[PDB]
């Protein structure tokens, strides 16, 4: 299910059951989505990720997801993308700087060996929301696909997560991760914030921020069971 079925079927045919009714406000917002990205290709200009990953964080289970990581946009370098925030496929290697740099913190912080791999679907599969909030770019054009309506789908899933009892841990790497406070403060979530795991940014708060080891904390706090951050 690409693009095509983006624009033509429910969601419920396009994510995971919880995830379709809670997106159930943006779905006329998710068929024009697909068109777009139809509109596009009839154009000439590609997209990335890849239709079927476009979606993906949507994949794995609403009512199970107790960390929020967002991102702003897909890696616009053809092959890195893959459908949720920071992951690369397993073969990518160098790692894309702002991945090498979240690794680094991570055995920093846990104490695990560096993963074997960018892929973080392992993530994905025990309850941290990889969610960018475009979900589509022009290869090579960082940031081409803001404001073209992904933005109002991505605020609703987060609204919808932010609105549950359950607990919620976001963890918002930069400045414009930190705007989505006002939606996690009324729903009782708990946030960690530092500046982004970018190069740009990364050495002025990210590395030592402990982000995986609080995250826990704050869930086990919460009576929620922790993320199983270990990667192979
Ligand atoms: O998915 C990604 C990858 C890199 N950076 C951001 S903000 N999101
Ligand atoms: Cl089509």
């Amino acid at each position: 299910h690409g693009m095509a079925s983006m624009t033509a079927r429910p969601l419920s045919e396009l994510v995971e059951r919880g995830w379709a009714a809670a997106l159930e406000p943006v779905a006329d917002q998710v068929a024009h989505m697909g068109q777009f990205l139809r509109a596009e290709i009839a154009a000439g200009r590609r997209y990335l990720p890849a239709g079927s990953n476009v979606l993906r964080a949507f994949t794995f289970p609403f009512d199970n997801v107790r960390v929020l990581i967002v991102g702003q946009d897909p890696y616009p370098t053809p092959g890195h993308a893959v459908g949720l925030s920071f992951s690369v496929a397993p073969d990518v290697r160098p790692w894309p700087r702002s991945l090498a740099n979240i690794f680094d913190e991570y055995t920093a912080d846990l104490g695990y060996p560096l993963p074997s791999n960018g892929d973080l679907t392992p993530w994905a599969q025990r309850g941290v929301l990889l969610l960018n909030r475009v979900l589509t770019v022009r290869p090579s054009n960082p940031a081409s696909h803001r404001g073209k309506g992904w933005e109002a789908v991505t605020e609703c899933a987060i609204r919808a997560l932010a609105a549950r009892a359950a607990p919620l841990v976001a963890i918002l790497w930069g400045r414009d991760a930190s705007t989505l406070k006002p939606m996690l403060a009324a729903g009782n979530c708990v946030a960690i914030e530092s500046p982004h795991p970018s190069p740009l940014s990364a050495s002025r708060g990210f590395f030592g921020s402990r982000p995986f080891s609080r995250a826990n904390e704050l869930l086990v706090g919460m009576g929620a069971e922790p993320i199983d951050w270990r990667l192979p």
